């Protein structure tokens, strides 16, 4: 298969979940400054195996995704689905959230953005009544199409991690990598060259945050960028293992530029046609190249009864340092004017 | 002080070199692709206020290095110091060698250059005779000038590691930042577009590797860097903490273009002025911040009585990937044709 992966034993998957309760137990919420800095070192604590799984597979040259399985839930435990992303961090899941974000340590820095879910870094993937035909994480009868993370910024995730709490139907994460077998010399080089638009997407609008959120100076970013794109381009670094960055949604040609457009139409037709599917059952977690791949999620039917599929999702950067520009009064979450 | 500063206490550092010296048991080389695989997992096993330092302060915004005192070095077990970085991966320094890669692993992923001291990952400063007077690292009678690390690569350290195996007449590292207090903000303005040329500095000659090692296709790579270099920016990032690019001795400004060269010209002088001292005593480690600051060290009078001055020495990436065009067959040892 095109990603790494990695089994729990019960007994290891057991010590994981007991160090992520700890955890919960001593720490007022994971994005406090307290739980942000000690969770890296706290890590060190998890499972050898699995950390020495996660050293190594993040250094391999091939894969698209990370992707670790059989970390358990109990639904009574963890209770309903809930109706918003705003009322998401219910108790039987804060476990789970101290979970991820201790798997995250082991694989860089985390953060979150001014304008995305109310500035958390933990955030959440579930169907919200009503935006079933959005674009957004919280879509569910229109297919969440294929993208690199936060493509528009420059700040983007390295890998982004996605941890199931519950999908009861089997709901797939679609991926695909650099379709190389098929890009020919010529359409590969205008790839390489800045003659692309990525503009944000609408998580990061206003509507799509608490009213309350609503002044925030990030948002004035994310305006200019969706207003003004600079060209930038969509593959980079080694013509042999290039690391794309695009958005099927949220990308467009350089103004006039045809020769541009017609690289993009020729890489959204590869990108379709190489598009396969991960299915992160209950207590699978995946943390995506997004660098090396895009991703995007099916079309379901949402349920609206409680037990609708749930994801706890985060970013993660290789280097905090990186962003320093964004640093919005703090490091851990995104945004400029 | 403008770096960050940690005291191993004498059970802590004890625990550290029983740790390393277990390494050095347990594995042939610290250059083997086992170790350099392990290490990561097996510097979890360091002492704890150690990591937790190692994890916070690399976070922080201000430090140009983090420095780690107190590693017991005897200098009756380590032996002289050799004549020549070939010979020295002596059996005496073989467990610091393991130590400072130990320590390397809590900060990133090392590396080394292929056309650089015969393309290993630890690599030594000391002074070698004859060669007092030159720009390489093995100089001593003639100052090393200040410089960013291989500021002509892109794929260039994050962080440089220094240890300290012997240091009796106190010799100082030189290190300073980005002279913010001081450059006016057209010379900034300047200073932050792509007008200026980095040459790789005279460690990446053939010359200064061993006659084997002439044939590597690698050189053709310095070659064309030394030749045609292209213009790059001496700043870059946020305008308020700005990360740097520039060596004293190989870098100068694109053709022609005065107002560079006035930039570059009013930073010489900055730095210059602002240049400060650290001494890495006997068991000191620095990491120096390769982005915020530049280094370099004082001349000083060799003895060449086998108790000179002695360092080792490890390139640390934050993100392997980033250098993958360079991936000379093996993902450590960079360089291109
Ligand atoms: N092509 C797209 N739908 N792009 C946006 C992807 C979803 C976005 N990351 C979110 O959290 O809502
Ligand atoms: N300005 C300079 N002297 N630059 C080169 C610095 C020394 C070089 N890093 C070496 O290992 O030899
Ligand atoms: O629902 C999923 O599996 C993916 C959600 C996502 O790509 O959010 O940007
Ligand atoms: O000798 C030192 O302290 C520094 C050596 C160095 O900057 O090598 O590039
Ligand atoms: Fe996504
Ligand atoms: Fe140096």
């Amino acid at each position: 298969r095109p990603w790494s992966e990695f089994r729990l034993t019960p007994a290891e998957a057991a010590a994981a979940a007991a160090l992520a309760a700890r955890c919960a137990q001593r720490y007022d919420e994971t994005d406090g400054p307290e739980f942000l800095l000690d969770a890296p070192v706290i890590a060190h604590e998890l499972p050898r195996r699995l950390r020495t799984f996660m050293a190594r597979a993040r250094l391999d040259a091939w894969p698209h995704a990370l992707v670790v399985r059989g970390n358990p839930v109990d639904d009574a435990a963890l209770g309903s689905t809930p109706v918003h992303w705003r009322t998401a961090r219910t108790p039987g899941s804060r476990p789970l959230s101290f979970l991820l974000m201790l798997y995250a340590g082991l694989l860089g820095d985390v953060f979150g953005w001014a304008t995305q879910q109310d500035g958390r870094v933990v955030t959440d993937v579930l169907p919200i009544k009503g935006g079933e035909h959005t674009l957004v994480s919280s879509s569910s009868r229109q297919e969440l199409g294929w993208h690199t993370e936060d493509a528009f910024s420059p700040y983007r995730a390295d890998y982004v991690g996605l941890l199931s709490l519950r999908n009861p139907d089997g709901v797939a994460t679609t991926l695909a990598g650099v379709p190389l077998d098929d890009l020919d010399e010529r359409t590969l080089d205008v790839l390489f060259q800045e003659r692309f638009l990525i503009r944000p997407d609408d998580s990061h609008l206003q509507v799509n945050n608490s009213t309350a959120q609503q002044g925030r100076v990030e948002f004035e970013g994310i305006a200019q960028a969706a207003d003004r794109p600079e060209p930038v381009a969509i593959l980079t670094g080694h013509r042999a293992a290039p690391h794309l960055r695009v958005d099927g949604d949220f990308s467009a040609p350089a103004e006039g530029d045809e020769e541009a457009a017609a690289a993009l139409g020729t890489l959204r037709k590869l990108i379709d046609a190489s598009l396969y599917e991960l299915v992160l059952d209950q207590g699978d977690v995946a943390f995506i190249d997004n660098r090396r791949a895009v991703h995007g999620r099916r079309a379901f039917q949402p349920r609206y009864d409680g037990r609708d599929r749930w994801l706890k999702r985060i970013n993660i950067t290789r280097d905090l340092h990186r962003s320093r520009k964004a640093w919005a009064g703090d490091s851990r979450v995104l945004g400029q004017r």
